[PDB]
């Protein structure tokens, strides 16, 4: 899905001035920021909203994401405002990436807006004390790089990412893996038989 | 009961075409509303009546749910009438989700139907005044989350649900606990003793 | 004395395969009539006969109950050939309740058979032109609910019932109270000193 | 003097086991007869002769009672050989009455034997052939229920009763009202001023 | 003058702790005789002598009186020797009847004392032979209830009463009628004109 | 004549304050003595002679009645001195009993007086030994009540009365009979013929 | 003879409104004087004389009778001048008796007249001394009453009266018996063969 090559197959929206599957999302130089060669720009966190009901513990970050946010970073072609070709930094061959038909914002059912009224919570501090009050949330396992929040059913668990809430945030890629489609939609794990729901929500 | 995947042992009613608990339930994204992850089609309230009788404190409130009712929820699969498959809005493979026989509708004892004319009212605010009145309705505490009904013999009682009629309003989830098969038919606690019974009507 | 339960100390019939209180008389769902949570078979009125003298206000109505009388909710287990455990309607456990002994009607002094000709009057609409005939029955207060009638010795009067021949029916329960066993044979009060006689036979 | 009851005042012969004043009479279930509540033992009409004299219209009907005369009812305590305690059917407390000094017969003045050949006359048809024949015996009314027998001095006249020898039949309780102790011994006017007297024997 | 009561005004001698005509004769129940009603002393018959002389039918029978003649119950408030008050049996009030001035005795010209020898034969049977010997004593009549004396002058003659001397016995009551003061003193008829007396001694 | 009633029409003296025939004579009760109820004052006997001549055999016996005589009561009233209403003792209406025109004696020829010097002999006693001494005095029956002196031409002969001179004496009822009128002046028969004196002086 | 009955058939003079025999002789009551019931009005002694020679005792009562001489009383009929009914006292129907034709005087051979010179000498003392002076009157009898005078022939002799001239008188009555007519005209004895006459004068 993510091969954005012009030469790919199963691509629904593919480019035609180029070959390349990295320039969309790396550049070997002149990136955006020490996380790992962005080469996309990203939109603000302060027109995002998050899932928020009084069941769970992130009463107070309800509202806007973190400027290190990775969520930020998937968002940032997963908003359905953001071009697809025309956010380039270091494009790769002196000018705008022309895209196939001209539609340069993602549409259909991916597309994802704005509000996250109808999403899996996101950017938020999961601490043991909150889990010992919810009394489901697995346990955490602090040796690992990163650190991983145990499962009492599924192998290595799910990793972890650090933020400005805490270093132990869950977050957009905490189930989906960008770059391995062995499941997919990208899916850390084959999804039929809710193993990877079991794994959190025993 | 409620295991709904093809690979369940004690489901009466299970799919063809997927292997996934919570599809029937719960989508990571594209919910209906900001009521955890509801991804089932509800029913209309205009539709239901109600237990009224000239002993409680329910009559101006005798016809009719709440657009917020957990118990519109419930109903939604426990009406009779609303495909037990064919009412999902994400579908777990681009198409409607096979049933095994055909037969999309809750059938049998446990079907509900239309009218509450033989149920426990539900859906209406117990208040301090009315428990006054009747003198037998336990007590009220506050400082939990849900707010919880107070009795004298059953361990932190039960909880109550937030609606339109008020904060503190009986619903279809007081009694019964849609994930936990502890006490089959997912009753709060076991049932025999009637020691449940006895936590309200003392 | 009506706490029919396998673990009950102090009841003379009671069942081998249940242990609750209130599935005898009262279901959660599934229920009989709109009469609080009926789950019991009654029989019908055309086989019961009244007290009839010339010397009452109750000569039309001499033969036969009504559809709603709640005298027949108490004849149901209270006439001498209805089955305690077979005349349920949902049942605890999917099947017929068991029987300690195996006699499922009951006996002795507390059977009442089908001929009322050395019982109370029951069921018939007492009226203010009837009280004034008499001229000891009392006075009526229409501002309870449900309507009592006044007693000049008695605080809080008899409570009367609604019923096809009026809304101030004399009833089985009149003086019997289901639930309290404070003044047993679970009469509304204690029957030492004629207290609960004077109040209406002044 | 008929409250019965251990505390009363004014009573000569009074129970020590049972405090009311109506299972002496009247037993709210599982009474004798169809005449009002009736829980005493009744004697046998054969042993009971009564006045006769070649001056009255009762030649034939000189010996024995009937089985509904309510003069059996009296005398089923005024005879001097029923047990006042002993003849109850539906007792109290599961056990016979106890009676105070062990003498559960009425002694004295009040007593009066099996012959009443020292009575005014009772149980006959008074008949207004008889009443013209005699040419004293006031006048009838039958408007009324119970008919009464006019009398030309006192307000309502005598009740009359009906019986086997026929519906205008002296009895026992023309003159004497059970409960009323206004004028003692229960009569039904104050007999001083012989107005009670001169009401018939004009 | 037979209206003993304390509120009469022709009466020479009444009582002052009692105001009842019938107490002075007549008890309703435990009276003395089978004779109706009486309830006063009578005294022995040995003292008592009657008019005897060679002209009449009454030789053997000049001395006593018998155990069933009227002529005694007249004379027991008419001897002159026995109490007026003192002599009663039911006595009304539980004591002896109070009599005005002191004086329980008859006096005057009504006293008879217990010699006859100035008085009318009294308890003796006329019979049809002596009448045929006489020629004088009217006629007889037998089939009246009592049988009566027919007289050539008076309607419905005099009647006769039944005795130990026979069935046709002229008694103290024979003229005088106790009840019915319409000719004083009692007399069966007024007796001006000797129309009383011309009824028999023709 | 002896008909002294007020309404009467041929009585010369007659009262004028009642109507009875008999009180003159006889009173029912309260009489003189023990003759025939005599309600009339008797004079003394020694002031009245009698017929004396040496041709009877009443020589010793010519002065004084007895105290017995019957011949005392009929000059009661006919011996011109005593009053014939002021004589009574048992008077009709407490009183005195008035007579007409105040003449309260007998007068006429009727009058007697108190000298027998020319009147019939009486008060003697008739002896067979005086009758054979004469030859001409019939002849004595003593089978009959009272014993008649037998006549040779008079059926029944005369009757004959008792006394203190003898069972067998003359007197004034000899030949006057008071009630019967058949033959005035109260004769036993008609004088015409002389029959009545040929009975005895043949 | 003397007969004067109206029936009568040998009476010369009778009357016509009378049928008895004695009235005109004998009256029972109000008589004229003592000597036998005298109801005959007599004359006077002074006019009449008596046989008188020179050869008797009776010179000096020759002239009159006595007021108590028997000859007046025959006289007063046979004087021929005193009326034979005018003279009657005690009349038997209250008027003078009827005599047959008017002729109220006795006339013929009867007829006496007022001068005896030609008749049997009257009214004179016989006496002992004067029976030896003529040696020729019997003898004397004092024994016997009335006292006779002894005859030698005759049996009883002839009986003498009573009167003023002496005890031993002869009179009228001593030939004639007045009621007995055995020898007519009424003689003693028949007077044929002169024995009568031989009885004194021998
Ligand atoms: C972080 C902000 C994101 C973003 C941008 C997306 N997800 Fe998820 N996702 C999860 C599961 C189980 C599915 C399968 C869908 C299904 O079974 O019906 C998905 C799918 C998607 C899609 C495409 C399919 C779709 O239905 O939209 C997209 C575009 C997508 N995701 C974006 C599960 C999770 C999860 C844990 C349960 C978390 C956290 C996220 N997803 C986070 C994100
Ligand atoms: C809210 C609208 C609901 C719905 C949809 C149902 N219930 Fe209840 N329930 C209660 C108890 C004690 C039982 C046991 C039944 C028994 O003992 O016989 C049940 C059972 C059910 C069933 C299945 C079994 C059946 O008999 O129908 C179903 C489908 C069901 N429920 C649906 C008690 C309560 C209660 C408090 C007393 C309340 C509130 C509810 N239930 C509410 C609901
Ligand atoms: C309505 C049809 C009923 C039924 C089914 C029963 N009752 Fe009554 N009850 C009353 C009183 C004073 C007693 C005490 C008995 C006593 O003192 O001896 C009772 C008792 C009973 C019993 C059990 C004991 C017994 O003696 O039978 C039963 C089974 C019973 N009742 C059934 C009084 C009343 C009353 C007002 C006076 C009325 C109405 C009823 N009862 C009605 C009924
Ligand atoms: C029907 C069989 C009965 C019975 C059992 C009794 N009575 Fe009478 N009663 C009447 C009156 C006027 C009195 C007053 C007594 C008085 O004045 O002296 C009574 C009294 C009694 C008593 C108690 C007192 C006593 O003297 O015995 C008793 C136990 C009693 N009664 C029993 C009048 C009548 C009457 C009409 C005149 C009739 C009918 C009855 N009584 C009938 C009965
Ligand atoms: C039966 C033993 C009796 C008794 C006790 C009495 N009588 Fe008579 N009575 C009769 C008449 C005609 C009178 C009127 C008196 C009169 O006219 O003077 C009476 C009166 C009385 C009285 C009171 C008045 C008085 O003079 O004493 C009394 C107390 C009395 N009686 C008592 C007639 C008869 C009669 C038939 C002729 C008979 C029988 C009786 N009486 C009997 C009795
Ligand atoms: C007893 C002492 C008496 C009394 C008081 C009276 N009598 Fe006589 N009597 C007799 C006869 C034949 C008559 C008829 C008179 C006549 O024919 O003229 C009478 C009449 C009377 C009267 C009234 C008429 C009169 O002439 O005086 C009276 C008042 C009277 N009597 C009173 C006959 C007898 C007799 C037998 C011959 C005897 C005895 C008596 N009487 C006795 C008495
Ligand atoms: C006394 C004064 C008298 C009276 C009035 C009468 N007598 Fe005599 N009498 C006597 C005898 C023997 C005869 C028979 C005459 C004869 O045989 O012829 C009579 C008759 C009469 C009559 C009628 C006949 C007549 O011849 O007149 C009358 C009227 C009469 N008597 C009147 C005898 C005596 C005698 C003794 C001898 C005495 C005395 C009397 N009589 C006296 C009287
Ligand atoms: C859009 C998404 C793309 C596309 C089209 C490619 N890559 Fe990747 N890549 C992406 C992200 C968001 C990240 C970092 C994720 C994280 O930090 O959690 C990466 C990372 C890499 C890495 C190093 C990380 C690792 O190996 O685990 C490599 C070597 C890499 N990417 C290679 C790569 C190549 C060869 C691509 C085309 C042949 C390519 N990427 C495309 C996001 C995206
Ligand atoms: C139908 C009912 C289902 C089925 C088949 C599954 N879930 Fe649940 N779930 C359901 C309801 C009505 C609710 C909310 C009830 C309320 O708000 O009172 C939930 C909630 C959850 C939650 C979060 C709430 C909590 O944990 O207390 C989780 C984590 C969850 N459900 C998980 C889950 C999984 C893992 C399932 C398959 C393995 C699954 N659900 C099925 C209703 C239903
Ligand atoms: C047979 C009788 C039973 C038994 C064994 C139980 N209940 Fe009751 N109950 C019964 C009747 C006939 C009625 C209605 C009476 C009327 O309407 O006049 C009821 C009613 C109730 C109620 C609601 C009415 C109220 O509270 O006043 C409750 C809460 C109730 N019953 C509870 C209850 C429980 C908890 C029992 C076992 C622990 C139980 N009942 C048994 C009749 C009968
Ligand atoms: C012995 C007598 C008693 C006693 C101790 C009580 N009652 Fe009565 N009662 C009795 C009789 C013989 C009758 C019927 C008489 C008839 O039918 O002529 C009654 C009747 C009643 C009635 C209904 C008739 C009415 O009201 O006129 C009532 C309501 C009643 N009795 C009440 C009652 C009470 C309350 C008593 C104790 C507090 C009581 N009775 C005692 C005889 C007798
Ligand atoms: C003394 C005498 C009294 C008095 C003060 C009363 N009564 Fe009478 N009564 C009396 C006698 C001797 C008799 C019987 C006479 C007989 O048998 O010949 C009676 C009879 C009655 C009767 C029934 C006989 C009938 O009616 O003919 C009655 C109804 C009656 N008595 C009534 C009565 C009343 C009402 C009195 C006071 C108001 C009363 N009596 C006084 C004697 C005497
Ligand atoms: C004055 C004389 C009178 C009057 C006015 C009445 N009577 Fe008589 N009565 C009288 C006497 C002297 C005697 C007795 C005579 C004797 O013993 O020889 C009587 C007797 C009676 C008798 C009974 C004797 C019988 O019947 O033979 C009766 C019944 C009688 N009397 C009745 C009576 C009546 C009814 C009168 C008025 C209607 C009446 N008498 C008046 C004297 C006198
Ligand atoms: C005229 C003479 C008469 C008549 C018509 C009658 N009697 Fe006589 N009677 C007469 C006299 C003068 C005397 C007395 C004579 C004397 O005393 O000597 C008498 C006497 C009697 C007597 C009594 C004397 C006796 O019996 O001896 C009687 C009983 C008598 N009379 C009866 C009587 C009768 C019955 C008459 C009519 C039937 C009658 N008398 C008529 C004179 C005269």
């Amino acid at each position: 899905k993510h091969d954005l090559s012009s030469g790919s197959t199963g691509a629904t929206f593919k480019a035609t001035n180029t070959d390349q599957i990295c320039v969309f999302c790396h550049t070997p130089h002149n990136a955006q920021q020490d996380i790992p060669l962005w080469n996309r720009g990203n939109p603000t966190a302060s027109t995002f909203t998050l899932y928020s009901s009084s069941s769970m513990n992130n009463v107070p970050v309800k509202q806007g994401f973190t400027a290190d946010s990775i969520s930020l970073f998937c968002m940032s072609c997963h908003d359905g405002a953001t071009g697809l070709g025309g956010a380039v930094h270091n494009d790769p061959n002196g000018a705008a990436i022309a895209m196939v038909g001209g539609n340069d914002l993602i549409t259909g059912e991916a597309n994802l807006g704005t509000d996250l009224s109808n999403d899996h919570p996101v950017n938020f501090e999961v601490t043991p004390a909150g889990i010992a009050a919810d009394g489901n949330l697995g346990a955490l396992d602090t040796g690992t790089n990163p650190p991983t929040m145990k499962t009492g059913d599924v192998t290595n668990g799910l990793p972890l990412f650090k933020s400005a809430r805490g270093a132990t945030t869950l977050e957009c890629g905490s189930c989906h893996k960008v770059h391995d489609n062995t499941d997919a939609p990208f899916l850390r794990t084959t999804m039929a038989g809710s193993k990877l729901c079991l794994g959190c929500h025993k």
